[PDB]
């Protein structure tokens, strides 16, 4: 079921050749089957040959949970060309560092005020969605953008930037293949499948609701992006919904005031940080059917460990076991493998291990290393089991 040597893009033609007219995204104003995603994919992708976009280049894209911005996503890819997806709310000279720091071809805004707000901090072409929209459209009628082109599976597909505010700016660059290959990890451990609706209120420019897109499309799942959230979970058919602690007690909190509840969902997924056993309880409570899984991960690699569902209930204090198909060591100071117990710095290696920092070889000489080991500057142990526990 791992996935390597992938292509991003391939997931989506794929699906829309397996299942054409399954429903695969909706958004406030309307639904894409997979077909429709994949037409527009395409269309995108003649948009980009039109503006002369190469391979290897890249675009920034800043935009909000619009079956568009997916489209984005997925035509890029399959030109080779790196997606730059940016949070909106981000302040001028916070955009001018990052903007730069990627340097890409051009600049993608949500509407009018906002790449006007762009240009202010670029000199680079910034177009509006709804503007460029209209000549994807058009593209899409005219059935351009079929074509395939060449694209290695070690090209990168994305740049992630985790760099705040206050930091110099700093991306993971991110290869097709570890990509592909780390949603096919994460998804052999949860097990979405073509069945389910997946409720996202999580931005797909945080590769958390990236993969999202990601995972939905490698199953042919149907994803929903998104104080009515208990309606809307429910009124949507709602089965699997990615968390951060926040949600989730906003959640539970809601479910009182809603005895109809939301009995469709079937999984609650965890990144971002530790869910307190009173959340644990109180969703469980609210959603009996629902299992509440946590997760462990950095950027650096997407993901490092996943308790699976089964054993949702067990091991309180652990944060899983690595994803299938990769390695957790604990190191000591000199670097040598630790036995189990014994804390450390938590490594990894495998197929999800991403190709470092982008245009930063020093700082990535520091995490990545041998690279084929990321160095998390995490510190836990595991058991003899091979469970992910912090600190000793």
């Amino acid at each position: 079921d791992l996935r390597y040597g992938g292509l991003v893009h391939d997931l989506l033609a794929d699906s829309g050749k397996a299942t054409p007219n399954s429903d695969a995204m909706e958004d406030a104003f309307g639904t894409w089957t997979y077909q429709e995603l994949l037409n527009h994919s395409q269309a995108f992708s003649a948009w980009l040959d039109g503006k002369g976009v190469a391979r290897g280049e890249r675009i920034v894209v800043q935009l909000p949970n619009i079956r568009q911005t997916v489209a984005v996503f997925y035509g890029a890819c399959r030109r080779g060309v790196v997606f730059v997806p940016l949070n909106p709310g981000m302040k001028p000279f916070h955009l001018r560092s990052v903007i730069a720091d990627a340097d890409p071809r051009l600049v993608i805004a949500e509407d009018e005020t906002a790449a006007d707000r762009l240009r202010d901090v670029t000199d680079l072409p910034v177009y509006s969605i709804d503007s460029l929209w209209a000549d994807v459209e058009r593209l899409r009628d005219a059935g351009a953008g079929a074509e395939a082109v060449e694209v290695s599976p070690e090209d990168l597909a994305v740049l992630i930037y985790t760099s705040g505010s206050t930091a110099a700016p700093k991306a993971v660059a991110c290869p097709h293949q570890q990509i592909v290959f780390a949603a096919s990890s994460i998804n052999a451990v949860l097990g979405y499948h073509a069945e389910d609706i997946v409720f996202c209120r999580m931005s797909v420019s945080w590769d958390f609701g990236l993969y999202k897109v990601l995972i939905s499309t490698l199953t042919g799942a149907k994803l929903v992006l998104a104080i009515a959230l208990v309606k809307s979970l429910r009124e949507s058919g709602a089965t699997m919904m990615p968390i951060v602690p926040s949600l989730a007690s906003m959640l539970t909190t809601l479910i009182r005031r809603d005895p109809e509840g939301a009995p469709t969902l079937r999984m609650f997924t965890n990144s971002a940080a530790a869910l307190p056993q009173v959340t644990i309880d109180a969703l469980r409570s609210a959603f009996p059917g629902a299992q509440v899984v946590r997760m462990y991960g950095q950027t650096e690699c997407k993901r490092i460990s996943i308790m699976p569902p089964h054993l949702e209930h067990e091991r309180p204090d652990s944060v899983g076991l690595p994803l299938p198909g990769t390695t957790i060591e604990i190191l000591d100071e000199d670097g040598t493998l630790l036995p189990p117990g014994e804390p450390g710095e938590i490594t990894v290696t495998g197929p999800h291990v991403m190709a470092g920092y982008w245009r930063a070889p020093e700082i990535t000489a520091r995490a990545y290393r041998r690279a084929m080991r990321l160095h998390t500057g995490d510190y836990g142990h595991l058991d003899e089991d091979g469970f992910l526990y912090f600190g000793g």
